[PDB]
């Protein structure tokens, strides 16, 4: 049945209070939500939401957290999370990166005690839009093996990089896995195979069969070159004191603390060549990109212009399944809300 | 023959004295080269010497440089390079931004018109034993084409990430493209197909045929994803005010003044964790990794291990062809250097 943003951020806002996530706290939260629901990132929006239910009970998720800025330099910091929303955490650190590098050019911020904070691309999108580079990482509880390995170590580990011109946007948001687990899954109800080079079985052999791939590996993406930046990124990530390997845990598990860590740069385009002589490069570049010439059956697409187009079709309602909405009733019920105000 | 790594510094550094280099900046060229060669990317290493020697003689390398910080921040800075060997402008622009690193917590330097750098993992290695994080990309002349397009638009844009442990290092140094069309031609004359995704026809269809290759166009590495990271690293490359696109120029050509641009980063982890305790956890990574589960016919590698073991094998010099043996033979005979004493 569809659901209407608005509505999504209205139900989400409504039962975050319900737990002490002030007001603020939980506008921002929903924010994130709504945008991947609306890019079609659909595993990291409203669907996700009832594991958040279940860590906010389990005191896995503090509601009314401590968010501490533990170091601190004119360039960079460390932000404890105190068990805090990832959005909130996320929010913070990123909008205080952009804030040092509209100083002295560039900032880092690491955060540490943190939760999931949803999709990656929301935080260094922040970044893009107040006309700087935004690049974000974060690590993930083990789900893939070293290169030529058969053995879960390395998280999916995302990285988001977005920047935009006069007229472009660029704004890459990836996984490193070659796979998400729940297309996976999703290609285990509806019975058939999943791509070629995407996982490996129990043992360490290549697999299309997704009841194998799951008790298996997913495979980092571009071969030893993706492995390898998979493997940077599951170190950068938790420079601010996270855990790194089979010790990064909670981050899709509600009953466990979360341990992973997170990475939000700005990059200021004034301190370099400078801000509108960058705007004009990248638009050139990019204009360049789209109007080279096409192989047989594509058409040349800039990074985030799929989950643009996601978005504009999506901004009017989008599908959420039955069981889902039935997870929301009973959450709603508890609280004492009407899932009614929200899905009509 | 063979070269010994000891003669191939001499060598280099007799003959760019000749051209008027201050002997201290052909000793860091030298370096390189020699760094290039001992790791086994033969491409970069003395095999493209004689180029250097056309560039000199054309005028497309300034000999005697004026390298200037022309913007600078406590974080960021911008380098031209007056035409200068990228060698010497490269280690002065990452050890620039070392040095903030180790005041502010990061370090982020660009270049523009500075000539081809060898090899962007040296650059990022000398972050990592000041016992911080590297990051070094670039940008290069159109090599490869935006995913689903078959017209070259992308430098192979390597980018490379260093950083260490105690016990362990992690050194990745890897160009964004599939393939090197190098490694194509020596499919060609072996007579073998090269591996699927890597490339397109003259037309634009997939192909794993080397004579469609050459005739056709390489693909970056990863899918979409390799894809984007590509087209992120083509721009960021350039925020020194460097060419993008079609208009990099002279990579590959001394007869083309040289426009490419460099992006260097270092992060130093006393202003996050802190020095010792990052160390510490690189190793409790990078051990866990290189000790799990291999997969059948493999062996676990972390990112550089290669290299290193290629440079341990290789001490005692390694071989020439008699081609480039010619080529440099006349190029010390112009200059009444003796090519026997370095190749005896
Ligand atoms: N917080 C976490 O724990 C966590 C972990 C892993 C992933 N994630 C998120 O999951 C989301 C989905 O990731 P994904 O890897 O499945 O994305 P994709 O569905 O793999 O998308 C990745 C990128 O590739 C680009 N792309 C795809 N096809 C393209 C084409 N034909 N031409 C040009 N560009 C193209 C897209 O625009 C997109 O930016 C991400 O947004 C990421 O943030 C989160
Ligand atoms: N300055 C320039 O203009 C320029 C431009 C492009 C490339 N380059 C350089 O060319 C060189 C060639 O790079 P490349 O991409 O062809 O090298 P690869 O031989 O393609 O190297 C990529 C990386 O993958 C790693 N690797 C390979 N197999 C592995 C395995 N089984 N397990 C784990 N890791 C593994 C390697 O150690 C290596 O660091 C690079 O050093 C790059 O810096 C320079």
């Amino acid at each position: 049945m569809i659901l209407k943003p608005e509505n999504e951020k209205k139900l989400i806002i409504d039962v975050l209070k319900k737990f002490g996530v002030p007001e603020e706290d939980a506008k921002i939260t929903a924010d994130v939500f709504v945008d991947a629901d609306l890019k079609g990132f659909t595993s990291h929006g409203i669907g996700r939401f009832p594991q958040y239910i279940t860590a906010l009970k389990l005191g896995n998720i503090n509601p009314k957290p401590d968010i501490k800025i533990v170091k601190e330099s004119p360039a960079t910091a460390v932000i404890d999370g105190d068990l805090g929303l990832g959005q909130v955490v996320g929010k913070k650190a990123m909008e205080l990166a952009i804030k040092k590098a509209k100083n002295v050019g560039v900032g880092v911020v690491a955060t540490r005690n943190a939760n999931h904070f949803g999709i990656a691309g929301y935080y260094s999108e922040l970044a893009m839009n107040q006309d700087m580079i935004g690049i974000t990482i974060t690590n993930t509880e083990p789900a893939m093996a070293p290169f030529g390995g058969k053995e879960k170590i390395l998280g999916t580990n995302p990285i988001a990089i977005a920047f935009k011109g006069n007229k472009y946007k660029f704004s890459l948001d990836m996984a490193t896995a070659s796979i998400a687990r729940g297309k996976i899954l999703e290609a285990l109800r509806k019975k058939i195979k999943i791509p070629e080079g995407c996982a490996v079985d129990k043992d360490g052999k290549p697999t299309t069969d997704p009841a194998k791939a799951l008790e298996g590996c997913i495979l980092p993406f571009g071969g030893p070159k993706g492995y390898g930046l998979a493997l940077a990124i599951e170190m950068l990530s938790a420079i601010g004191g996270a855990e790194v390997g089979t010790k990064v845990k909670g981050t899709a598990n509600p009953e466990e603390r979360c341990t992973k860590g997170d990475l939000f740069i700005a990059i200021n385009p004034e301190f370099f060549m400078g801000k509108e002589e960058f705007k004009r490069k990248v638009d050139e570049l990019l204009d360049e990109i789209k109007n080279s010439e096409p192989a047989e059956g594509f058409e040349i697409l800039i990074p985030g212009e799929i989950e643009e187009r996601n978005k504009m079709k999506r901004k009017d309602g989008f599908e959420i399944d039955k069981n889902l909405y039935n997870q929301l009733k009973e959450i709603c019920n508890e609280l004492g809300l009407n899932i009614e105000d929200y899905i009509e």
